[PDB]
């Protein structure tokens, strides 16, 4: 199974915790507030897709709300090349 | 040079305009609101980082807020492979 980084920004508050509840009942690893990473095979991607889209089954209602989910193939090495930035 | 992934979650409007203003003008790719792409050497990503790591350099002042920047290498059949969720 190929390793994936989840990435997601989400003004709604509902919606990005029951995005972060569904990641986590799927047993990803999160790594920051809008991020998780895990193994999924394609039949464990698909359903990450399927239920992620559902979430997102409505229409936005404001200019500066935004629903957005990136799932991006990585591997083990290039997750360990990262760099994190924070207040310092 | 190696591809990178850059994204960041930065509730300061301030510190994120000029996250992004950086970014734009080290020519990385703009792919979401708060996500862009591009290719960086070794000069070039000491250079992003540094950078980044100069607006990051405050400290928090109230427990919701939130500087986040992971920036990770990709590959380009890597970022083919993505999905991006949406409002739908």
């Amino acid at each position: 199974a190929m390793l994936y980084l989840i990435f997601y920004d989400i003004t709604d508050d509902n919606l990005r915790n029951r995005v972060a509840e569904f990641l986590k009942k799927k047993g990803l690893d999160r790594i920051q507030y809008s991020v998780f990473m895990g193994d999924l095979n394609s039949s464990r991607l698909k359903d990450v897709e399927a239920g992620l889209k559902i979430i997102g089954n409505r229409k936005k209602l404001q200019e500066d709300e935004r629903f957005f989910i990136l799932i991006v193939p990585i591997t083990e090495n290039q997750f360990r090349e990262r760099i994190v930035i924070g207040y310092s």
